[PDB]
């Protein structure tokens, strides 16, 4: 007989589901933009027979999907590869509550902070297993977890804590709770490591400036000026200047963000480049004098040109792209875009319009690819041996794994 399962389509327009080249009827659960939930009834095969589930749309590569058992199937998502693009679905893992960033610790697993959660998953795209990793429960309650930086030369794994103006360390190894730097900025958020000098960055969106934390004695030895409102943090290769993505001028302007461009040795902003927006996230590119720069305000990639002090280019993607990565090989800049804000209600409500990744070719700085993810794509980061790229869709809970041609 049958066993009836429930799982989400993406795309849902135009998509059948065959099984023995006959059609297997689905039932329209839920409408999310063009994610369907849908339940379906599958018979149950015997004798060692595997279940093929085979998936076609119009615009889409023909996708098969693999199962021993009708089960298998109960609440996944199968989405399908748009026609033309070189990155393809593997997997989507549901998270803790607003993953906000995502980063390789190794070839595989992934630290995923929780905006709305008691603390960071680490995951595993392998298989999808996953643990939470906590600090204190008098911090933990506060949630907002956000961004982090890996210090494998020093075993370490870092996060910052915006509801509680912290960073936590967790050991990398056995992801034990290490320390806390309590930072006397306010609204923590990206971290930056500099080996040379052995300290982290921290960005503090409310006091408008950045923490110095020596790395060794988990201690704020200093803080900058006022530097504008900053997010995204990038220090130059000589380690002679600090770059930073102004999200906007300061807490009482909506823009006016800048490249801001801060002297170590003089410890102040000496100057500030590229046009007015809401400068979000910092890439070196694969070239020397190269850096890209997401620009919020205006669907744009910009790339700087360092010895000229501006842009040299903008690249058009989709609406708010936020975090950007070089694949390790230099070959892609990857960029995830949240989508158009809800006209009515802003942005911290879903969008009626689905995020999507984009995928720029460096030599050229055009656009090569790009497809639809979920409900307002935040955190991307690329696997170290070039083989996975994935994306935190932050209002469905979850990352989206992709699986790079020829890696």
């Amino acid at each position: 007989g049958t066993e009836i399962v429930k799982f989400s389509i993406h795309p849902y327009k135009g998509t059948v589901i065959r099984l023995g080249e006959e059609i297997l009827p689905f039932k329209v659960l839920e409408m999310d933009k063009n994610i369907a939930l849908v339940e379906m009834a599958i018979p149950v095969y015997k004798d060692e027979k595997e279940i093929e589930l085979k998936l076609s749309s119009p615009g889409f590569q023909n996708s098969s999907y693999r199962i021993r058992k009708p089960e298998e199937l109960n609440e996944k998502l199968i989405a399908l590869d748009k026609e033309g693009i070189t990155h393809r679905f593997i997997s989507r893992f549901k998270t803790g509550f607003q993953p906000k960033s995502v980063r390789f610790i190794d070839n595989t697993r992934l630290a995923i902070p929780l905006l709305e959660d008691e603390g960071m998953d680490v995951l595993d795209i392998n298989s999808g297993q996953t643990v939470r990793l906590s600090p204190p429960e008098k911090y933990k309650k506060k949630l907002g977890f956000v961004e982090t930086i890996s210090i494998p030369e020093h075993n370490e794994l870092w996060v910052s804590q915006m509801q509680a103006n912290a960073v936590h360390v967790f050991d990398l190894k056995t992801l034990a709770y290490k320390a806390t730097v309590d930072l006397t900025g306010k609204w923590s958020k990206i971290l930056l490591y500099d080996p040379i000098r052995d300290l982290v960055y921290c960005s503090n969106w409310i006091s408008e400036d950045i923490s110095v934390i020596d790395r060794k004695t988990k201690l704020e030895i200093r803080k900058t000026d006022k530097i504008g409102l900053p997010r995204g943090l990038l220090l130059s290769k000589d380690g002679k200047e600090l770059y930073i993505a102004q999200f906007s001028a300061s807490n009482q302007e909506s823009g006016g963000g800048r490249l801001g461009i801060y002297s170590m040795d003089k410890e102040k902003l000496i100057d500030t480049i590229g046009p007015p927006g809401n400068k979000r996230h910092i890439v070196s590119g694969n070239t020397e004098n190269k850096i890209y720069v997401s620009d919020m305000c205006c669907s744009k990639i910009e790339v700087y040109d360092l010895k000229e002090k501006k842009v040299q280019k903008s690249i058009p993607v989709f609406d708010k792209p936020n975090t950007i990565a070089l694949s390790p090989d230099g070959k892609y800049l990857y960029v995830s875009c949240r989508g158009p804000n809800h006209p009515t209600e802003g942005y911290l409500k879903k969008g009626l319009v689905l995020g999507k990744v984009y995928v720029i070719d460096t030599t050229t700085d055009t656009v090569k690819e790009f497809w639809e993810a979920g409900n307002q794509p935040t955190g991307l980061d690329v696997s170290p041996d070039n083989r996975y790229l994935v994306i935190s869709d932050f209002l469905d809970h979850q990352i989206r794994v992709y699986r790079r041609d020829g890696f």
